[PDB]
């Protein structure tokens, strides 16, 4: 079936593991290592290929790498215009948007679009706010950028990028300050799980309802975590690993909306934070 893929991460050092999880049977698979270990990166899928974007290696990375699940092989792509650690990523119409992130102490508000048909990156309109450790979600061909750190403030704001118009507009702020949160879209809402509010790692979780332009809380996860991996598979949310203030988790929790519950459904081969994640 489809698999949940987790690339890179951090446990004492930057990692190059690429493992895949099969929710239809609880199995883990070991795939080809990343050529350079990275954490703080994001994953996404376009046309069957997995992409590892940005992060920080063993200095901050502008790398974009493609993984073919059919050949079990990694291949370099065109690099981004700038290094982007703690990057968020979305896909619109087969094009990868790289949002925010950091290069040393520069906190990006810039955004660039990658086209796989050309192996080219191009800058689009910059966000209204600099954000590293920013969650990114794509709903209704709109790209949403949620939380993060702007270099001075941890943020609870969120903005919205309009591709046809090439512009950003703020939207309603979350109830909670969140950097390094997990953000995805499940059943036409934006979900923001976990994060770091400035003093603690969070386990709260709020979804945004576009119509009501409201953020409302939902059942919190069992393990407070930041810098977690997140994805959606067969109508549920999966959060993977992360840091809870003391430990690098190996926990994988699964949110079911209909029942509004978080189950623990497996554990990673080892505990880690700062993984990129995708499903294909
Ligand atoms: C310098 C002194 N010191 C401090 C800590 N320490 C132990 C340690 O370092 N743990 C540790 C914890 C995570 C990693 S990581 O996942 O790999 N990584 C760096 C990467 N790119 O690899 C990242 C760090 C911080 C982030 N956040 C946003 C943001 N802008 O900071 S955050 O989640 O909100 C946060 C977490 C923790 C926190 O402290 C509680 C505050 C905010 C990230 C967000 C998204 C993706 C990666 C992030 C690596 C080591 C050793 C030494």
């Amino acid at each position: 079936g489809r698999l949940i893929y987790t690339a890179g991460g951090y446990f004492r050092q930057s990692l190059s593991y690429l493992e895949a999880y099969n929710p239809s049977d609880g199995t883990w698979l070991r795939l080809a290592d990343l050529q350079v270990p990275r954490s703080g990166l994001a994953g996404c899928v376009v046309g069957g290929l997995l992409y590892a974007v940005g992060g920080r290696n063993n200095t901050d990375s502008s790398a974009l790498d493609c993984y073919n699940p059919m050949t079990n092989q990694w291949s370099p792509c065109a690099p981004m215009s700038v290094p982007r650690n703690r990057i968020g990523v979305g896909v619109i119409d087969g094009h990868i948007y790289a949002v925010g992130g950091s290069h040393g102490c520069i906190h990006h508000n810039s955004v660039e679009r990658y086209e796989p048909e050309r192996d080219e990156w191009h800058l689009v309109a910059p966000m209204l706010t600099r954000r590293i450790g920013v969650g990114v979600a794509v709903l209704n061909r709109l790209l949403y950028a949620v939380g993060g750190f702007d270099g001075t403030n941890r943020l609870n704001s969120a903005e919205c990028y309009y591709p046809e118009r090439n512009e950003w507009r703020m939207i309603t702020a979350m109830n909670t300050i969140r950097s390094g949160a997990g953000v995805c879209v499940l059943h036409n809402c934006i979900y923001a799980a976990g994060g770091y509010d400035g003093q603690d790692q969070l386990n709260s979780v709020e979804r945004y309802d576009v119509e009501t332009e409201t953020w409302t809380f939902v059942a919190p996860m069992k393990h407070r975590r930041s810098a977690l991996g997140i994805t959606v598979h067969q109508g549920r949310i999966y959060v993977l690993g992360g840091y809870d203030g003391h430990t690098f988790l190996d926990s994988v929790e699964c949110y079911d909306p209909d029942t509004d519950t978080w189950s623990e459904v497996t554990r990673m081969t080892s505990g880690r934070s700062g993984v990129g994640v995708a499903v294909t």
